[PDB]
């Protein structure tokens, strides 16, 4: 998993932390605006990490953009010194358009997936179910009321596997919603 130049079991004690655009550091140190340092550089990294897995060109996540949209994440730390990141989601309320089987447009404001990224060298053990599962049980949201921006082919097999979505609704916009989403 990936490691940095400060101790993150300290700065996170819990297993996976929640955060927003203040970007509080977790109740116990350094000085405050030290560890905010410290958690802006691991959303930075981990933003730059899932955009290179995703071919981005540009990541769609960082601390100053996560501030700025008011986007809230879920960081997943290794339980395996120093402590080190798995993997994060990303996630925030968007106005959309968004078609129904119709091929109707309708306005609505769904929780959306917006970033999700677990390190190269542990993917497929599961990680990604439990972290996705903490966030739906946090934001009191069923996986078939997402919309998700832009999935991965591995995230649609992901989101089949764990949670039986697998039929969409065809959409001209970038998002994926599933039957259910209406
Ligand atoms: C998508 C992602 C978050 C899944 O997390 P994870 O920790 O690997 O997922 P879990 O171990 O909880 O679930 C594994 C399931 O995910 C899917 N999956 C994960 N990696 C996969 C791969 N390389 N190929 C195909 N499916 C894959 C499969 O359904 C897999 O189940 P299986 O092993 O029975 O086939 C992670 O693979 C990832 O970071 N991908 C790279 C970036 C990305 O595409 N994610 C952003 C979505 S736009």
């Amino acid at each position: 998993s990936m490691e940095f130049p400060f101790d993150v079991d300290a700065l996170f004690p819990e297993r996976i932390t929640v955060l927003d655009q203040h970007l509080r550091p977790p109740a116990r140190t350094p000085a405050r605006v030290d560890l905010q340092q410290q958690i802006m550089t691991i959303i930075d990294e981990l933003g730059k990490a899932s955009a290179k897995a995703q071919n981005l060109s540009a990541p769609i996540t960082s601390a100053s953009r996560m501030q700025s949209n008011r986007h809230v994440v879920y960081i997943l730390k290794d339980s395996s010194g120093k402590g080190a990141i798995i993997g994060f989601i990303k996630v925030g309320y968007k106005k959309l358009f968004v078609l129904d089987d119709r091929e109707a447009h309708n306005e609505v404001e769904p929780l959306c997936i917006l970033d999700f990224y677990i390190h190269e060298s542990v993917q497929r053990h599961g990680h990604g179910r439990e972290l996705f599962q903490y966030m739906l049980q946090k934001e009191r949201v069923e996986p078939h009321q997402l919309a998700i921006d832009r999935p991965s082919q591995k995230l649609l097999k992901f989101l089949n596997k764990h949670y039986n979505l697998e039929t969409t609704v065809p959409q001209v916009n970038n998002f994926v919603i599933f039957e259910g989403f209406f």
